[PDB]
Parts: structure tokens; C-alpha cells; sequence
């Protein structure tokens, strides 16, 4: 009965990231899509993928997304957001987060 989405508060473009998605109390399997759209306009699909979540895996998942900064048209002059989304059987979740252009060290 409880579906959770935890992602990093701030997501690094052109750098892999991992987000936590859980089902609390629901021993019946599932197959969900992970979607990320530019905020606020939802103009383009930045990242899409699909994962199965079964009882074996504790009923949770660690999908790895990866926004390409090649798809962020903004400059570093103001804080541009992107929005996370999960959808499937008896579930949907939606979370807006901030984006870092960080490359490296």
C-alpha cells in the first residue's frame, strides 16, 4: 500500500545517477517505466527506461538513470529543473529536482 520514490536532491547531468523505488506491502510483481522531463515544460523525454520489480528483490529497485547535458538548452545563469516520474500497475510517482551541470574534478 505504500509506494516510495527517493532520488538525490540534485542530479548531475552527463553523469550516471541511481534512484530508489519501493513497494511496501505488495507481494505481487510489477513492471514500471521511469521517465524524466525538462521542467516545467515536459517538452522532451530526457530519459526513459523500464524495470520489473518482483518479491524476490525485497520489492524495491535501484534503477540507474542518466540525463545528457547535451539535452539541457539552458546556461548556468539560472537554476533549471528536471522532473522524475515512475508509472505502472497500481502506481505512479512524480518528483521535481534540481540539476547540476557538474562534469568533474
Amino acid at each position: 500500500a505504500l509506494y516510495t520514490l527517493i532520488t538525490p536532491a540534485v542530479l548531475r547531468t552527463d553523469t550516471e545517477e541511481q534512484i530508489l523505488v519501493e513497494a511496501h506491502g505488495d507481494s505481487t510483481p510489477k513492471q514500471l517505466d521511469i521517465f524524466v522531463h525538462d521542467f516545467p515544460r515536459k517538452q522532451k523525454t530526457l530519459f526513459q527506461t523500464r524495470v520489473d520489480m518482483n518479491p524476490a528483490g525485497g520489492m524495491l529497485v535501484t534503477p540507474t538513470i542518466e540525463i545528457p547535458a547535451k539535452e539541457v538548452s539552458t546556461d548556468s545563469r539560472q537554476n533549471q529543473y528536471v522532473v522524475v516520474q515512475v508509472t505502472g500497475p497500481q502506481v505512479r510517482l512524480e518528483k521535481v529536482v534540481l540539476l547540476s551541470y557538474q562534469s568533474s574534478f
